[PDB]
């Protein structure tokens, strides 16, 4: 029993984290094969104002890169841009390169963060992508280049690299192909995050998780049609639920229908009545159906 | 915001092995030429009270199956160290990290590598409660999951999961075989005493909320240490010994401990339908050091 936000083990990722220093900047890079991927603003000469990245690359001095891994230093063969990331060919192949691929995370989907502080892996925790392409990820100075990953079927999927924090605290990064999530720019100009639309699928999983744990104070016999909830959702900043069949395993092991839990969302979105669900005071959309079934049925 | 985080688990992952005895399957910690696991893996009937010493006398060492990826281990001998089975195996763990054994105390945080039938599945942070229990997420086949803490470049093994109480609390032992809270590894109903909340950790939890911009719960009102402790003794909260541990947190936020102590007494009554860091009640799971780490590095 129990439910905790969890991160898949980071052992397979830790050997790929390196310190990348250049000029006045020090951050993290991902050492896979004979490459070191890192945010391209590591070569920015002035991070206090807008950056001309075309000019910064045209004047790059490969000798100024200082990439380190324990007592090892990696020399840079060449440097190019791939989106908002620098691709640095290095003089050594990482002997601990795991079988891996690359992909992008979509809103409402969970993945793991290896928070690294200037080349030194510091912590590991799970996150969930928000509607606007952001995450809440406890990133501070020196943590750019920190890697987000997902483990599945023996393959390591790199899916996120950290870049910046918005004025409202939300955190922004890119996939390893250099595409910033949410369309944000790696420029030190003020940027806005639109309204946060909560994942309806994740909230249903959060309520199914409480029922399985034996917490049943919030459920009633009242139900709500999917079409009615979706109408309420697109008015209250909640995503639409495409099918009740997507929770067929959770409804079958608890005996509770999805339409029953939809009623609970609109009712609980008004307030928890001084009580809590799994210690939370409000609805939580950071747990996916996959992520609940894992914790609780193996 | 604020989230429970785990220290990187790479140094521990190579030590986890699947331990199977008959139809029983759980996890073990492979250190040196030894595999440590909960001793009830050899129990013939985990629904009844177990005569462990007699069960070990009737153990078939060859009935064990211990494996991890491309590693398969054979058992040479078996003994008990407290509630843990210590199996000497015919191969050393080539990646045994330098480490020590110690016990965590109430209010202290540490990391749990959740393992499912030999496969490290997840890692997450936990906090030791007053009655020697923790609130995690353990299910069948997760016994033997190891808890660890990295302090000062030193790896410490501090926990091995064993059972779940009727109220959902989770019980394990240190790596020396001593059960936390004195519970027994027997299928017998046992009760957890009244939980005493860590006042140090709640003050850190409120400091973190202030850092995140959530300051609706604050006021210029304050409460002396002597006054709070007199209140803590009769409301299931620990006493605060000094404000030095928060000197830094107070330096940045500019908020004093005595201000936050008043907030505890007031917020202990209820949050009035409002939230603090997504919580609807005071949280004592984050230590001063934990908050200083996440917020400032
Ligand atoms: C990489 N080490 C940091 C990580 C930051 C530091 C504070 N929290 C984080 O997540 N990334 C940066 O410092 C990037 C970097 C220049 C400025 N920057 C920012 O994150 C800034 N924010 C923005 O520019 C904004 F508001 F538009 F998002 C800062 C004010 C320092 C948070 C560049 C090249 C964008
Ligand atoms: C190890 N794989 C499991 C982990 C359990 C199962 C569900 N959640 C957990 O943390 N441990 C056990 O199965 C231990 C083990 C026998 C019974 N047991 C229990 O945890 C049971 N608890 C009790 O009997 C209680 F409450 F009295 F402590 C169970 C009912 C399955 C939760 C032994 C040897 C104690």
């Amino acid at each position: 029993s129990g439910l905790r936000k969890m991160a898949q083990p980071s052992g397979i990722v830790e050997p790929c984290i390196v310190r990348v220093a250049y000029g006045s900047n020090v951050l993290n890079g991902l050492w896979i094969g004979d490459e070191v991927i890192c945010p391209r603003h590591v070569i920015a000469s002035d991070t206090s104002r807008v950056i001309n990245y075309d000019n910064e690359l045209s004047s790059v001095r490969l000798h100024n890169f200082s990439i380190a891994k324990n007592n090892v230093f990696l020399g840079v063969v060449s440097a190019k841009y791939k989106g908002v990331n620098l691709v640095l060919k290095v003089n050594q192949v990482n002997p601990n390169t795991p079988a891996h691929k690359f992909k992008s995370v979509k809103p409402g989907e969970s993945f793991n963060i290896l928070a690294c502080y200037e080349g030194c892996p510091g912590s590991v925790y799970g996150v969930n992508m928000r509607s606007q392409g952001t995450i809440k990820g406890s990133f501070i100075a020196g943590t750019c280049g920190s890697v987000g990953y997902v483990l599945e079927n023996g393959i390591l999927y790199f899916v996120y690299m950290h870049h910046l924090e918005l004025g409202n605290g939300s955190h922004v990064g890119s996939n390893l192909e250099g595409e910033m999530y949410g369309g944000y720019e790696d420029q030190p100009s003020m940027q806005l995050e639109g309204t946060n639309v909560m994942s309806s699928d994740n909230v249903v999983a959060f309520l199914y998780a409480a029922l399985i744990n034996g917490e049943r104070w919030f459920v009633t016999n009242a139900s709500m049609s999917l079409e009615s909830y979706n109408a309420w959702a697109k008015t209250n900043s909640f995503t639409e639920i495409v099918s009740t069949d997507a929770f067929n395993m959770l409804a079958a092991k608890t005996g509770y229908s999805v339409e029953k839990l939809l009623e609970c969302i609109v009712r609980l979105n008004k307030g928890f009545g001084g009580r809590t669900i799994l210690s939370y005071g409000s609805l939580c959309d950071e747990f996916t159906p996959t992520e609940v079934i894992r914790q609780m049925y193996g």
